[PDB]
Parts: structure tokens; sequence; C-alpha cells
């Protein structure tokens, strides 16, 4: 319909019907005024100030000007300064430390430009620095990472509404390029104009939590035909408004290199084009802030949300090579696969027989089928509706499809792609970038890898702003910056632990149990009351106790070899703690010890597991939270048989349990200089990531009140400084974590028939995990009581080990 765009090119607030608009997004609705491709669109003389131009009289029709009232009017050709006034580019100019912002008058903070690229490998830094110096001059004068970590699927959309939230996709709710929601009825898609639905989109994104706090912000998503010359341009005049009107965050978008990714692969010769017009652009924007003296104001973020790997048509799994019945499925395809029933509400569609014809059929199978609950938790990918409930891993290189047909298309089936992205994110290829340049950022300054749903803290601190509640840990990127508006403190604890001592009689308990701990001095009897009263405790609880941040009663229980937090009301350890030097022994089980349970007379018969209802629930046995082979006497070894230290086991489960207590925690000692380990169950049945309250719990012990966790950890900690020993460490820390899944079965594993050296460690390492994932799943605080700063330990708590190569 009606009106003009004469005043309103590239307005910032949109206009509703049925007036016609002019804004940035005003193409993809196609909704612009008649006129704004005449007006906002400008192309004449292209985007560059050539010497016989300079001092011309100015001709509204061009792109840009050169023009001598065009710093006046913000909108020269960004070269402007360069060729008519005899001004250095940017990139040519030595790195000089910001200090402090040196902005115009009026300008109440810095700036935030966001410049996010899509598909820029991590790689690319190193890989195509000779072709990059804007890139590479920001990356060494300010702050880098080596790599940033992305959210899983490693998808442009789940990827770049993670960076404006801070939340995980299963959160924010654009858990793929491609979703079915199934009450809506409805699918979202990279093409086309569902996306533009804000129903999909949760969560609070950076520009509405700057809008709603006073602060004005420009739009993040761009028309697709408004070339990358006139977003720059555009940005820098938005920068020259008004000081009332003008935004303090910005975003610029590029398509690339992810366009010309996908069709050449990562190190395509194709590739290297693309990465030199991405720095000309980068180049664009510096010379254009530097002619608005903004270059040493304005915080610039470079960013990437996710890599590119080499996938071939060739590569390509397909389930009808595995399912009879292929036609009742719908797959969703490609790096990553979702499967639910065809016909929605169909009740003979049956999840087990369809995971059961996918796993482990063939020997080099290129993807491994979940359950979404026994996905590894470290993804979080499960919370939402619209993820569906089978959900294919698939290798690196390869895709998943469910007909041949979908791929080679007719007449006969031609390629045509040579790269894709969206496996697992702690895969190198999935790796991308992080940069950051500007007054509040540091110096020439390193920083180590970090996942991208930490950013959103951080420009909310750039921009003086309070973060919404997000999957950040506040203060966790600190580091980054070199002058910090946050100050993080440790959550207060919520229970304080009582700390029992003997009380119970053994002829009290009635638990069914057995032990032969009959057999058999002064001065080792006063030793074993120091022992339960404390006396190793700072051998072996190295960080304080952790916090219990939730209302619930537990017991402090102290053991020669052992500590631990134990819970009445789960009846059993939350957290159980312990060290073990690069020198400790392994020993055995002895026979007579075999079945021994031994009634702990600190805890009441009341608040105990018990031996009978193991020995009646055909499915379920036990296992030992501080592990018997471990003990550091055969004295000793009889704390670890306490009933207090069991923990519900599936047989299944026990064969991961033993070779990781009796063979790796001793190789960790050894290859680390002893460490420290804390273990505990984890109980998510609602699989949202957080800490199952008493009433959430759907499986127990058979005929008890003994619940069975869904998940077991461990945190596994010794010091950074490996000459030092774990329990001697006077500098920083290293940690390395997991929470295993509690499964019935090894199916996960197509090698588990074999001895547990040849599977064990790997699906260990495929569940690998950060300490913040397994406060969120327990409640509990750690590393309460160390020497380092609080910004340090956050940063160590979002750690994540993840055991590819450098
Ligand atoms: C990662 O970080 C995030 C963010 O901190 C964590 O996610 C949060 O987790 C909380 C606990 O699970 C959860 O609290 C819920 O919230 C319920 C209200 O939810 C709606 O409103 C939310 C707030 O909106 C306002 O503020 C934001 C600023 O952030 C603005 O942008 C808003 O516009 C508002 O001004 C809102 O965020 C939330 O969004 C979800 O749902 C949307 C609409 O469908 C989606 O678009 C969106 O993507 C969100 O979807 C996710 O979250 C939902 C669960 O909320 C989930 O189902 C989806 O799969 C997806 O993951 C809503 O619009 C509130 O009703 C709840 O209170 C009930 O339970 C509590 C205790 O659990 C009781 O104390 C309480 O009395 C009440 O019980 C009653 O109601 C029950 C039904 O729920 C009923 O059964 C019972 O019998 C009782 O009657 C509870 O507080 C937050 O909503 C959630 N936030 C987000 C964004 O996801 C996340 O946990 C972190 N992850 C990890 C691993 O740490
Ligand atoms: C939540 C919200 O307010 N809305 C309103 C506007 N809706 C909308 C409207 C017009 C649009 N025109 C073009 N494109 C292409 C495109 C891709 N990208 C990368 C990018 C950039 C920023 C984010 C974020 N966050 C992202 F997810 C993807 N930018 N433009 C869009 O996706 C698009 C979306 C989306 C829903
Ligand atoms: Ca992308
Ligand atoms: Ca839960
Ligand atoms: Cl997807
Ligand atoms: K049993
Ligand atoms: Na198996
Ligand atoms: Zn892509």
């Amino acid at each position: 319909t009606s009106g003009s765009c004469k005043g309103r090119c590239f307005e910032l607030q949109e206009v509703g019907p049925p007036d016609c608009r002019c804004d940035n997004l005003c193409k993809s609705y196609s909704s612009c005024c008649h006129d704004f491709d005449e007006l906002c669109l400008k192309t004449a003389r292209g985007w560059e100030c050539t010497k016989d131009r300079c001092g011309e009289v100015r001709n509204e029709e061009n792109a840009c000007h050169c023009s001598e009232d065009c710093l006046s009017r913000g909108d020269c050709c960004t070269n402007y300064q360069v060729v008519c006034k005899g001004e250095s580019h940017w990139v040519d100019d030595d790195c000089e430390e910001i200090k402090v912002p040196e902005c115009p008058a009026g300008f109440v903070r810095p700036p935030l430009i966001i410049f996010s690229v899509d598909g820029f490998r991590a790689s690319y830094m190193k890989k195509g620095s000779k072709v990059m110096p804007n890139i590479e001059k920001l990356r060494s004068c300010g702050t880098h990472a080596p790599y940033m970590r992305p959210v899983y699927p490693t998808k442009t959309f789940p990827n770049l509404y993670t960076l404006a939230t801070g939340l995980y996709p299963e959160s924010h709710g654009i858990v793929g390029n491609s979703m079915y929601d199934p009450v809506f009825d409805a699918s979202f898609h990279l093409r086309g104009r569902e996306k533009f639905n804000h129903r999909w989109w949760g969560g609070q994104p950076l520009w509405i939590t700057a809008t709603k706090q006073g602060v004005r912000a420009g739009t993040f998503f761009w028309s697709v035909s408004i070339p990358h010359e006139r977003r720059i341009l555009t940005i820098l005049q938005w920068l020259s408004l008004p000081d009332n009107e003008r935004p303090s965050v910005y975003a610029f978008y590029s398509e690339q290199p992810d366009f010309s990714g996908h069709k050449y692969g990562p190190f395509g010769p194709e590739m290297t084009n693309p990465l030199r017009e991405i720095d000309k652009t980068v180049g664009q924007l510096m010379d254009g802030l530097k002619q608005l003296r903004l270059h040493r104001c304005v915080n610039v973020i470079f960013v990437g949300d996710h890599g590119m790997e080499d996938v071939t048509c060739d590569r390509t799994e397909f389930l009808s090579n595995y399912l009879t019945n292929v036609d009742d499925i719908t797959l969703v395809p490609g790096t990553l696969g979702r499967i639910r029933a065809k016909s929605i509400n169909n009740s003979k569609y049956d999840p087990k027989t369809i995971i059961a014809a996918l796993t482990c059929k063939k020997p080099d199978q290129h993807f491994k089928p979940y359950m979404k609950q026994h996905l590894p938790k470290r993804l979080h990918y499960a919370n939402n509706r619209r993820i569906e409930d089978i959900h294919l891993l698939v290798d690196r290189r390869w895709h998943v499809a469910r007909k041949p047909l979908d791929v080679y298309k007719k007449p006969s089936g031609k390629c045509f792609f040579q790269g894709d992205h969206g496996f697992d994110n702690k895969v190198n290829s999935m790796q991308t970038v992080f940069v950051g340049y500007g007054p509040t950022f540091k110096y020439r300054t390193k920083v180590p890898p970090f996942e991208n749903i930490e950013l959103y803290n951080v420009m909310c601190d750039l921009l003086g702003l309070k973060p919404a509640p997000n999957n950040g840990t506040h203060g966790s990127l600190n580091h980054l910056l070199r002058t910090n508006t946050f100050r993080p403190t440790m959550p207060d604890e919520v229970s304080r632990p009582n700390y029992p001592g003997i009380m119970y009689l053994q002829s009290e308990f009635d638990l069914g149990c057995t032990c032969d701990d009959k057999v058999e001095n002064k001065l080792e009897e006063l030793n074993k009351r120091l022992h339960t009263k404390g006396s190793t405790k700072e051998r072996h609880l190295l960080y304080g106790r952790p916090a219990v941040l939730y209302r619930t009663s537990y017991d402090i229980l102290y053991h020669t070899d052992f500590e631990s937090g134990y819970s009445e009301i789960f009846l059993m350890p939350l957290w159980t703690s312990y060290t073990i030097s690069k020198q400790a022994e392994v020993s055995s089980i002895p026979e007579h010890l075999t079945n021994c349970v031994r009634p702990d007379v600190r805890v009441s018969p009341g608040f105990s597991q018990n031996c009978l209802a193991y020995k009646n629930d055909k499915q379920m046995s036990y296992g030992f939270l501080f592990p018997p082979y471990l003990s550091s006497s055969p004295e000793a070894k009889y704390d670890a048989f306490l009933v207090t230290n069991m923990v519900p086991m599936y047989p299944a489960f026990k064969r991961v349990w033993a070779y990781f207590q009796r063979v790796l925690v001793k190789k960790y000692a050894s290859e680390r200089n002893g460490v420290n380990v804390i273990s505990g169950p984890i109980f998510d049945y609602n699989y949202d990531g957080l800490r199952d309250t008493e009433d959430e719990i759907k499986q127990y012990v058979e005929g008890s009140s003994i619940p069975v966790p869904t998940h077991y950890y461990s945190i596994i900690t010794s010091c950074l400084d490996f000459t030092q020993p774990a329990d001697k460490c006077d500098g920083p820390l290293s940690v390395s974590s997991f929470i295993l899944p509690h499964r019935p079965d090894n199916d996960e594993s197509c090698n588990s028939s074999e001895d547990e050296s040849k599977w064990v460690e790997e699906l260990m390492k495929m569940h690998t995990a950060r300490v913040r994932d397994i406060e969120h799943l327990t409640g509990l605080d750690f590393y309460r009581k160390t020497s380092r700063s609080y910004s340090e330990i956050l940063t160590l708590k979002t750690y994540l080990h993840t055991y590819e190569s450098e």
C-alpha cells in the first residue's frame, strides 16, 4: 500500500499497517514503500571515493559521498578521508592501547557493535591470516580466544539466538534451523515467513534487555538483499544521529563465509575470496569509525556462529537401509537426525523398536540413536516439545537421510555441496571465533576457549545492563574485560549439615545386611576416633565442603579415606569426596568381604538403605561411591562397605563404574600427580538439566523408598602445575568431570561385549561435563574454600574437557 520513504530511510521504529515501511527488514515482509529502492538502496558510483570525486558538488543519487559536507551529513564513503584527506586506513595504523574511552561529546557510553560471521571456523584465524589484515589486527590488538564453542546443534539460528539471549536452544526455543512444533502444528524453516512469527522465539534477547532498560538498540536481523556495503553505511549513519535518537548497540551480520563453505568445503580454494571480502567489510567499518572519531570509543565484537566440516552426498547413511517400515517416520535430516511418527497420534508406532533397529547394526555405522533424555547432558538438548524423542548423533563428515531419493535428485543425482555443519558442539571443525576490541576489552590479551552462552552477560556488562536470567555464569568471563561492572559472589548455603556421632547400637538395625567384620590395641583406637571426627579431612576435602543450595536434611560423615554429605531424604550421599595421591595403591575386595554391607552407627535405621530391597529387586544391584579398591589399609577398607556409602546400580552400569574406580582413578592420579575426586548421584527424571525434588522421582529400588539416580557424576581436580601434588597445590587448579547416564544396558557402547579397557573410557569422554552442569543437576556449589579468586573459580567451573586433538 501507500506512502513514501522520503526522510525515512532505515528508520529505527517499524510502523504498523496499513502504512508502508522503510526499516531494514521491510524487504523481508514485502512491505516497503514503493520508493524504498530508489531512495534507500542507492548504488550510483559504487562504494569508494576516487581522487576525481574529492570535493565534488553533492549529488543525492550517489551511493555514498566525497563532497565536502559529507562528514557533517554522516554519509561519506568509508575511504573518504583516505582518498580525499591524506588519512591512513585503520588497518595501517600501529596498535595503540585504548586505556580509556575516547568518545565525542554527547556519547554517554561506548557503543557496542556486534559483527557476526556465519560459518567462520576457528582455524580460519591462522589459516587465512595472510588475507585478513583488518581481522588480524582486531585479533592481535584486542582480546581473543583460540576458539569459541558453539551450542548444539551447530546451526545458524540456534547459535545466533543463543548469542543474543545467553540461553540454550532448549530454553530459547530455536532448537534447529528446521523444527516442527506439535502444539502449533507448524514448521519453522530457514527460508520462508513462518520464522517471522514471534511465537517461536523465547527468552529475552539483548535488544529487548537494552530497550527495557532505556538503552536504544539497532535491529539484529538484516534483509538478505541489502548489500554489505549498505549495511555498513547504515550503521555509520545511525551512529551520526542526535544523542537522543542514536542507538547504543548495533549488529552487522554476514552470510559469508558459510554460503561459500557449503559449496566448496571449509578449505576449498574458492574460500580465499570470501575471507578477503569479509576482511574488506571489517576495513570499511573501522575506516568509517575512524572518520567519525569513534575508533577508540566503540567496543567491537567479531564473533562466529559455528564452523564448517567436509561433507559430501556420498557420505550419507540412509534409514531405509535399517528400517523396513521407513514410510512410518518423519526425519529431520542432515548433520543431526530427529525422528517422530509420520502420522500424529498414531498409536502403533514404537520408538523402542525404531531405536533397536538403529542400534549397532553395521560395524562402521556413522550415526548413533538416542532417546533425547539419554543424550550427553553437556548438550542440554532435551527440554523442549520441539525436540523429537528420538535423536541421531551423526559422525563428523557424515549425513543422515530417510531414503536415497531425498539426496539424489532427478535427473541423475549430481551432488553440489562439499561442506556442512550441525554436528556435536565439541567437534573441532564446528568451533568458531571470538575477538573483542575496544576500550572495555583488554589490550593484546589471549583468553582460554569459552562457550557462546557466556557472551550475553558480557554484552550486558559492556552496556551497563542487568542481564535477564540466562545460562551463562556471570563473572566467568570477567577476565576478558579491562573494567568490570559485575562482582560475582558465592551463593549463600541454604542447608547446614548435621554432624552425627555414634548414636545407634548394631542390634537396632534390621537391614538384612551381612558382613564378615568381627575379625580381631589402645594406640590405633584413638586414631580411629580421630578419623571419624575429621582428622584426615584436610586431605580428602581439598576445596572445602560443597554448599547445599536448597532446603534439605543431611549429615557430614568423616572416614579415614573419604568424607561425604549424606542425605536423610534420598538415603544416600549427595557427594563423596576423596583424594588419591600419585603413590596410592590399588587393592582387591577380599574374598570374605564380597557381599559385605555394614550398618552405620551414626545414622538411624530409618534413614538407611537396606540390603533386602536389593535382594528382592531382580533388576537393581548396588555399588559404592568411595571405592573399596582404593582404601588406604585393610582396616580402613571396612569403612567403604558402610551402608551410607552404597548407591543403586544396574549390573550393566556396574561394569562401567567398577572399571572407572578400579583402573581409571589410579591412572588419573598417576598422570596428574594425585587427584581429588567428588562423586555422587544425579536425579533428572524430567530431563530439564536441574536437580529433581523428591516428588519428581519416577523409580525406586523395588519395595523401598530408595530412589534410583538417572546419572552418576564425578569431578576430578588436581594442580594445573602437575609438579605439585593435588593435595599441596599452590596455584591454579585443573579439572575434568563427567555425568554418566545410569542405564540398565550398554547399548550405547557398540563394543561393550569386549573388555572394559576397549569401551568404558570412550563412553566417559562422550559424557564429559562442566562443573557448572553438575551444580545445576545437584543444587550443590563446589570449590567454596580455595586460595583462588572467585572469577577464576567461575572460569574453572565452566571449563569442559573435550578430548579433541588441538
Ligand atoms: C537456563 O536458563 C533459563 C533462564 O533462567 C532457565 O529456564 C528457566 O527455568 C525456570 C524453572 O524451570 C522457569 O521457571 C518457570 O517459569 C514459569 C513461567 O514461565 C513463563 O514465563 C517466563 C518468564 O517470562 C518473563 O521474563 C522474561 C525475561 O527472561 C521475558 O522475556 C518474558 O516475556 C516475561 O516478561 C518465560 O521465560 C517462560 O518461557 C518459556 O515458555 C515460553 C512460552 O511457551 C517459550 O517461548 C520459552 O522459550 C520458554 O520455554 C522454555 O521453558 C519452559 C518452562 O518455563 C519449557 O517448558 C520449554 O520447553 C522451554 O525450555 C514462560 O513464558 C512458571 O510458571 C513456573 O512456575 C511453576 O513451577 C514452579 C517451580 O518449578 C513453582 O514454584 C510455581 O508455583 C509454578 O507451579 C505451577 O505451575 C506448574 C506449571 O509449570 C504446574 O504444573 C503446577 O501444578 C503449579 O500450578 C517456573 O517458575 C523459567 O520459565 C525458565 N525460563 C526460560 C527462558 O526457559 C533454565 O532452567 C536454565 N537451564 C539450566 C540447565 O540451568
Ligand atoms: C525474534 C524477533 O524479533 N523476530 C522478528 C523478526 N524476524 C525476522 C524478520 C525478518 C527477517 N529478515 C531476514 N532474515 C534473514 C537473517 C538471518 N540473520 C542472521 C541472524 C541475526 C540475528 C539473530 C538473532 N538473535 C539470528 F537468530 C539470526 N539475520 N537476518 C531473518 O531471519 C528475519 C527474521 C525473526 C523474529
Ligand atoms: Ca551459520
Ligand atoms: Ca529435573
Ligand atoms: Cl535443524
Ligand atoms: K538385585
Ligand atoms: Na553394547
Ligand atoms: Zn551453513
